[PDB]
C-alpha cells in the first residue's frame, strides 16, 4: 500500500510550519469532524483576565538569561537554556516573559509563545487511529506543540459525552477548568497515549496570568528520532475511566494499561 | 548645526514585523519613554469583549477568498482589498472591514488578512521641527497600503472623560450603543506619534479580525495616496479635536490650505 499525502497542512497555514497528513494504513479520509484552531477558543463567557496591570513582569535590560529575571524566578522548578530547551528539577510551572516586561520579544524566556518549530506529521497508526510523529530528530527538552482546544468548566467537562479529547488543567487555587479538543483543537488532539512516552505536558503562562487557564506545552522528554510517534502519559485518571471501553495498545514491554496489566494490578491490590 | 542621531534602533522592542527606529536631528529630546510600547491593544480593567468563537460570522472559501462568494468580503462596507493587499481606488475615502478569522475555512494567508498580518512598510519615529515627535515613511508607500494600527488602552467613555491628558485619545465613534475609546497615553504603539495634517496622507478604517464585538472595532491606517520616502505621515484628527485644542495650540502642518492655523482661526473669527 502506498502512503498517500492527503492534506498539505491540516493547520491551514496557522502554524509556523505546515503539518501534513498521510495515510499508508487504510482508507480513512483526512479527519474533518473537528475545527482546527491554533489557539484556545471559548464557546461561553470565559473572559480571560488580560489586564496588563495584572501581569507580573521583569525589568531586565538584557536577554533575560540572568537569574535576576523576575519571570524566571516565578517559574517553578524549570528553566530554559540558551537554545530554548526546557530543563527541570509540585508540578513545574513556566512563566514566560510578556508584553509588560521591559525586555525584547526575542529574549530567552519566550519559547512557547514563539510557536511550533519542529516538523510534525499527522499519520495513520496501525492500531490507535490517527497519531502524530516527528519528521526530524528532536533533542531532549525541545518545545513540540501546545494542547489547544475549547476552554470549558469542570462542570461542563463532567457532562460532555465524548471525553476522548478532554485535558484537565487541575487547578489547585480556584475553580477547575478543562481544554476540550473534541470539537475545536490543534495537532495535539491526535497525540496518543504511550506507556513509554517521549513528550511531557507543562503548564505555562505567557500573555496573561489568569490562573484559571494555564496553557499546556509539550516538550520532548528525551531525544526523539525521525519517524517516531509522539506520545505522552495520559495519566491514571484517564485510564481508570476509559479502560471500561478499551485497553492500551501502545504495545510496549512497559505497558501499564493493557487488559493484562489491569488484571495484574487488580490482583496486586 | 545639529546632525541626526539614531537614539533607538526599535521602539517596538522586536514586537512588530519590522524595527521602528527613532532619530533626532532637531534638538536634545531623548527617545520618548513616558509610555509603554505595546503592539496590540490592552485593557487595564475588563471590557468583556465577546470572544465566543460561535458568534463569528465566517466564510466557507477554500481558495484565497478573492471571489464574491466570500461572506467576510460580503460583510465589508465586497471597501476592499486587491490582490496586493491594498484598499481599492474607489474605496470610500464610513468603511468597515471584516477580515477572515479563526472560524473561516480558508487558510491564514488568504487575501482578506491584511491588518491582522501586521506592519509591512518601513517607518521612522523622528523629531519634527514644530510638532514634537512624528512618524515618516522610509520607503515609497503606494495608495491603499496598510500602514499600522492605532493601538492603546481600551477604555469606556466615562473613563475617557475623567482622564487628564487626552492628546492620545481616539474615539471609536460607535453610532449604535456603548461608546469606547482607545487611549494611547500610557500604553500605545507607533501610531500615538502620528501627527495631524490638514493635507493628510493616511486614513483610519474600522476593522474586525479575531472577534466581532461591534463595540470594539480596531483602527487601521491605510495610505490615501502614494507616499514618498521621507514624507511625514498624518491623518485628519477631525474638527472635534481642533474645536477643543485650538485654544491651546494651533496647527503647524504648513499646508497652503491649513484649516486650523492661527491664520485660519483669525479668518474664521472675523467671518463671524
Ligand atoms: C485526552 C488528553 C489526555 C488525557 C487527560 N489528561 C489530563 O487531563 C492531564 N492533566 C494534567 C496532566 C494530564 C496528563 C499532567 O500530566 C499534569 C498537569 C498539571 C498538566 C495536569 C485526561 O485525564 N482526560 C480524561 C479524564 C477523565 C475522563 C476522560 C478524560
Ligand atoms: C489623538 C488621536 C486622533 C484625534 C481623535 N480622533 C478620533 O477620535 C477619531 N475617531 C474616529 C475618527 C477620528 C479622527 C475617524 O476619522 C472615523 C472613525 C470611524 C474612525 C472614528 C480625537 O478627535 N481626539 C480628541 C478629541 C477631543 C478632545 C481630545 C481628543
Ligand atoms: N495507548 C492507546 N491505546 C489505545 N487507544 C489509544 C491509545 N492512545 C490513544 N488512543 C485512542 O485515541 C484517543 C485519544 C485521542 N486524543 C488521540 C487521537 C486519536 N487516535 C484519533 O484518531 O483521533 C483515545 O480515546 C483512543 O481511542
Ligand atoms: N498639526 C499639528 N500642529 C501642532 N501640533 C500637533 C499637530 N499634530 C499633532 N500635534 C501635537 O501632537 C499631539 C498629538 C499626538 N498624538 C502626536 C504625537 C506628538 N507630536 C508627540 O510628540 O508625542 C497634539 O496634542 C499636539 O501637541
Ligand atoms: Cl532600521
Ligand atoms: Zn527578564
Ligand atoms: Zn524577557
Ligand atoms: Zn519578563
Ligand atoms: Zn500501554
Ligand atoms: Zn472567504
Ligand atoms: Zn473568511
Ligand atoms: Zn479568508
Ligand atoms: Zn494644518
Amino acid at each position: 500500500r502506498t502512503e498517500k499525502i492527503i492534506c498539505r497542512d491540516v493547520a491551514r497555514g496557522y502554524e509556523n510550519v505546515p503539518i501534513p497528513c498521510v495515510n499508508g494504513v487504510d482508507g480513512e479520509p483526512c479527519p474533518e469532524d473537528y475545527k482546527y484552531i491554533s489557539e484556545n477558543c471559548e464557546t461561553s463567557t470565559m473572559n480571560i483576565d488580560r489586564n496588563i496591570t495584572h501581569l507580573q513582569h521583569c525589568t531586565c535590560v538584557d536577554d533575560c538569561s540572568s537569574s535576576n529575571c523576575l519571570c524566571g524566578q516565578l517559574s517553578i522548578r524549570c528553566w530554559y537554556d540558551k537554545d530554548g530547551r526546557l530543563l527541570q528539577e509540585e508540578p513545574p510551572l513556566i512563566f514566560e516573559c510578556n508584553q509588560a516586561c521591559s525586555c525584547w520579544r526575542n529574549c530567552k524566556n519566550r519559547v512557547v509563545q514563539s510557536g511550533i518549530k519542529v516538523r510534525l506529521q499527522l499519520y495513520r497508526t496501525a492500531k490507535m487511529g490517527w497519531g502524530v510523529r516527528a519528521l526530524q530528530t528532536i533533542p531532549q527538552g525541545t518545545f513540540i506543540c501546545e494542547y489547544v482546544g475549547e476552554l470549558i468548566s469542570d462542570a461542563e467537562a463532567d457532562v460532555r459525552e465524548d471525553d476522548s479529547y478532554l485535558f484537565d488543567l487541575d487547578n489547585k487555587d480556584g475553580e477547575v477548568y478543562c481544554i476540550d479538543a473534541r470539537y475545536y483543537g490543534n495537532i495535539s488532539r491526535f497525540i496518543n497515549h504511550l506507556c513509554d512516552p517521549n513528550i511531557i505536558p507543562v503548564r505555562v503562562f505567557m500573555l496573561h496570568q489568569d490562573l484559571r487557564f494555564p496553557r499546556i506545552a509539550f516538550f520532548s522528554s528525551r531525544d526523539i528520532r525521525t519517524g517516531e510517534e509522539l506520545g505522552f502519559d495520559y495519566g491514571d485518571r484517564f485510564w481508570d475511566i476509559k479502560s471500561k471501553y478499551f485497553t492500551c495498545q501502545c504495545g510496549s514491554e512497559k505497558c501499564k494499561h493493557s487488559a493484562e496489566a489491569i488484571a495484574l494490578e487488580q490482583s496486586r491490590l
